Formats: structure tokens, C-alpha cells, sequence
């Protein structure tokens, strides 16, 4: 589909910019667990995901925190991650997100979404704000909205998630990133990849 394929070297820079997770378990009904063996997240299609930022000094102002996927094998990173013909058509978009966008940030009304016009990778970007008061990380709540084994879109091809943090005139500063598997059953596929280590 594209004709780069975006770095993923994990980047730390001037900052200390790192991504955290919560330790939410493999119980069945948990809506987002992190593998930290894996470096893999297991979710659910459109449930809330929140996932911690944490730096050291005080950035730039105006800074923002973009999100993209990519596919893992190196066979696939040129094909651009979308939602699936069924899942685009389902008219339950939040009146923001780009139909054929997989990942959503839920409950802030200053997200921005991005079709680039020469990778032609949808990305979504929120401003940077500090962590809440007596809390020490900020929270982003993402959402992706297809399923990991939707044929027509991943069709069960694995998937990472790049986070990178921008100036306000869109030039980088750190890079994170982790794998990605949606389905239905979170916890126990997470269970399951962990124990065929
Ligand atoms: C952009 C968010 C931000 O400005 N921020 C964060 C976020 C998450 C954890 C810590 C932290 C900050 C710490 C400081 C001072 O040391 C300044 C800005 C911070
Ligand atoms: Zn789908």
C-alpha cells in the first residue's frame, strides 16, 4: 500500500519519554490487559484502553502525542493498517474518527486525525497535558476497532503500535511502541501467549 515504512527504533530522547501500562491480570473480564513478556497488548474491539505517559523534565509547550499502527512481519509493514470493508461500514463512528481509522482516543475533545497524504497512514494525535494533580503520568484512552483475525483487514497479521510525542510543529522528540492483538477474549489469549513462551 505505502511506499515508506515508518522507523520504529524506540527513542527515549532529551526527556525521558516512556510508555506505562496498568497490571489489570488475565481475569476474564478485564477490557485491556499488557503482556509485559510480550510487549504485546490484549484487548477487546473498541473498549477502553488508557495507557500512561511519563517523562522526566518539562517539554516544549504544545507539545502533542500521536499514535499509528503498523504490521509486524516484515513482509506486511508496507501495507497500511485500516479497518476492514465491514467494520468501516458500521456506521457507529464518534463523529470524529475517520471511518476506516483503526485507533480512536475516547473522551478528548482535542484529538486530530491524519490521512497522510504521501504514506497515506492514518495516525490520531491528542495534545500532551501533564499528569493530573497527586498523579505523576498522563493517561490517553485509546480504542482500536477491528479484531486482530478480521479478513479484509489485518486478517490475523500482527500489529504494532508506534506512539511518538511531537513539538507543536511536528518534529519528534521520542518514540515507543508495542505489539497489538485484538479479539474478544483478551485475558485468556494473554494467558495463553504467555504460557507458549
Ligand atoms: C505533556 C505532559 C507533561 O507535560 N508532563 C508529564 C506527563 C506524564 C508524567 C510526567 C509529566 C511531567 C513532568 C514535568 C516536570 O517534571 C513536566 C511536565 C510533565
Ligand atoms: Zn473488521
Amino acid at each position: 500500500m505505502s511506499s515508506s515504512v515508518p522507523s520504529q527504533k524506540t527513542y527515549q530522547g532529551s526527556y525521558g519519554f516512556r510508555l506505562g501500562f496498568l497490571h489489570s491480570g488475565t481475569a476474564k473480564s478485564v477490557t485491556s490487559t499488557y503482556s509485559p513478556a510480550l510487549n504485546k497488548l490484549f484487548c477487546q474491539l473498541a473498549k477502553t484502553c488508557p495507557v500512561q505517559l511519563w517523562v522526566d523534565s518539562t517539554p516544549p509547550p504544545g507539545t502533542r502525542v500521536r499514535a499509528m499502527a503498523i504490521y509486524k512481519q516484515s513482509q506486511h509493514m508496507t501495507e497500511v493498517v485500516r479497518r476492514c470493508p465491514h467494520h468501516e461500514r458500521s456506521s457507529d463512528s464518534d463523529g470524529l474518527a475517520p471511518p476506516q481509522h483503526l485507533i480512536r482516543v475516547e473522551g478528548n475533545l482535542r484529538v486530530e486525525y491524519l490521512d497522510d497524504r504521501n504514506t497515506f497512514r492514518h495516525s490520531v494525535v491528542v495534545p500532551c497535558e501533564p499528569p493530573e494533580v497527586g498523579s505523576d503520568s498522563t493517561t490517553i484512552h485509546y480504542n482500536y476497532m477491528c479484531y486482530s483475525s478480521c479478513m479484509g483487514g489485518m486478517n490475523r497479521r500482527p500489529i504494532l503500535t508506534i506512539i511518538t510525542l511531537e513539538d507543536s510543529s511536528g518534529n519528534l522528540l521520542g518514540r515507543d511502541s508495542f505489539e497489538v492483538r485484538v479479539s474478544a477474549s483478551p485475558g485468556r489469549d494473554r494467558r495463553t501467549e504467555e504460557e507458549n513462551l
